[PDB]
């Protein structure tokens, strides 16, 4: 019913394949691919605040579901877009040609990028506090 | 008596004068100064796994105390140095121009760094999990 929480990385999938295809230097991807930090999200109805850690980069955004926002990706573009909220547990948006799909069952976040044939699944729990 | 934990940062005094002291791009600082995100220790003894949230970067270091260890700094440099125990609750190190004491307090962390006549003061909080 809620997103929010903070996340402990349990697991990815696909890390250095989807930074290398979004053009990443190598350098940069095997100094973050075994990080597995804690992201941040804070819900209040369509509202969202997101602290993203996701290998050795910190991305916040904020945006309310629906509304055109525009969001950090790990490039550093800014990037106009729409989030939608399908259900209560289901986050969804595209940009350039990647597809996110972001879902709450339980205790646990999968998010998945699609970018062509690369598939990047993050799987999180969130911390009970 | 244990280090361990995952810490999310409560406050932060002169982030923006001690950046621009080591000269983080200015970019960096405007993006990271208003970030709060989590930073995590793991401590076996002498031995303690960092992986810190600072800014818009994450960083991962590993010492033992009382070894000369090699550090990656916020700018990403990496410099040699040793890390020592004081008092049984604090660990401290001075590399360049910069003395680090990082106090534990409970549930509190506290990381002062000085530089010159800067006091850079984070207080963080441990994640009750
Ligand atoms: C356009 C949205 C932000 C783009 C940043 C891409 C980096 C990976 C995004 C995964 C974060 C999704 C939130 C769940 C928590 C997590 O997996 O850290
Ligand atoms: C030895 C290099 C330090 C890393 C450079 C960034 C400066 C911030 C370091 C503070 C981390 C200390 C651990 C406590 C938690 C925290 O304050 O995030």
């Amino acid at each position: 019913s809620s997103f929010s929480g903070k996340y402990q990385l349990q697991s990815q999938e696909n890390f250095e394949a989807f930074m290398k295809a979004i053009g990443l230097p190598e350098e940069l991807i095997q100094k973050g691919k075994d990080i597995k930090g804690v992201s941040e999200i804070v819900q209040n109805g369509k509202h969202f605040k997101f602290t993203i850690t996701a290998g050795s980069k910190v991305i916040q955004n904020e945006f309310t579901v629906g509304e055109e926002c525009e969001l950090e990706t790990m490039t550093g573009e800014k990037v106009k877009t729409v989030v939608q909220l399908e259900g209560d547990n289901k986050l969804v948006t595209t940009f350039k040609n990647i597809k996110s799909v972001t879902e709450l069952n339980g205790d646990i976040i999968t998010n998945t990028m699609t970018l062509g044939d690369i598939v990047f699944k993050r799987i999180s729990k969130r911390i009970l506090e």
